[PDB]
């Protein structure tokens, strides 16, 4: 392993740039019949836990250059509105159930959620992404805007981190 | 320009990369007296205005392969820890004027500033960011996190706006 701090990459900047392309295609073919505009009309992209800013950052980029213009907002008006929720991780859902449900009230043209890492083995409701990076099981990982005690968001690669970091801390 | 709503294309995005990591060369020689450390001793990133997270995200990764652990926090304890905000452009210089000023109230180890964009000539009190990764003159700019009405954030340059932007809309 290239880091000292964890015991096994998971997923390479590359291999999840590589995905959010594929994603990124996706998502362009599915709001082509919305005719979203800079200013006009705009997905609005609503960015979910603090260390969601790098996913946020990169995702953004290559949604534009997929002809898929954006404005961001950070949860950390859409009334009529294309919002979707950005989040680093999913694992319990709980987050993202409260989230949806909040911006239900607002009465949306359409919501649908987009998560960099989905751990679908870590459900506490049922709950599914419309579009996910990458599926990780049920280990602990930071990098990638994911913390450990608010360390290690900077890692470019998802980690595995090492017991001995948390036990030395 | 292969942008249709820009008149410039003023850095791009590989420019830009390539000055932030000059950048970090520096700041990574001058913490290195600071025994930064992940956990025990990162260096605190304040982000600050919503722009700067596009900044942000690539500068912290930056940072990062040049040694230099962070933790970010967003204005959108640092009590005898060292602070570093970050803002994707200075102009007036009345934000980070008062940014800095608040935090100083709390008594951080030290406080420097780093801006993506320095506009040297739009001052309304005298300022210098200790770190600048590129100046522009005095015109509109979007992109690299820079927004125009929210829209454009996205565009992986910094560029002018049309002024016929602006007026159609
Ligand atoms: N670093 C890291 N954080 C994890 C992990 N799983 C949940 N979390 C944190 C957990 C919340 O942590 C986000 C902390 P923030 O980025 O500092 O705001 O994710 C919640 C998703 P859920 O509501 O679907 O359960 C993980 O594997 N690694
Ligand atoms: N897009 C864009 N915004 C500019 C520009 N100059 C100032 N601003 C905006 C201005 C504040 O806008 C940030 C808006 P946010 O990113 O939505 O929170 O920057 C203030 C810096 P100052 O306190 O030193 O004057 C510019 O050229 N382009």
């Amino acid at each position: 392993c290239k880091y000292d701090f964890a015991t096994s990459v998971l997923f390479t900047e590359a291999e999840l740039h590589t995905r959010m392309r594929g994603v990124a295609q996706r998502i362009a073919d599915d709001y082509s019949n919305c005719n979203l505009k800079p200013l006009e009309n705009p997905l609005v992209i609503v960015s979910v836990l603090k260390g969601s800013f790098v996913f946020t950052a990169d995702m953004v980029r290559i949604l534009g250059d997929f002809g898929v213009p954006t404005r961001v907002e950070f949860l950390r008006d859409i009334r009529g509105k294309h919002v979707l929720v950005l989040e680093d991780i999913l694992d319990t859902a709980l987050t993202l159930r409260e989230v949806v449900d909040s911006l239900k009230k607002s009465e949306p043209a359409s919501i649908k959620t987009l998560v960099a890492i989905d751990k679908p083995g870590g459900r506490k409701i049922p709950f599914t992404a419309e579009y996910v990076v990458a599926d990780v099981p049920n280990v602990f990982v930071v990098g990638y805007g994911l913390d450990y005690d608010q360390s290690y968001r900077e890692v470019r690669d998802v980690v595995i981190l090492k017991p001995s970091v948390y036990e030395t801390w």
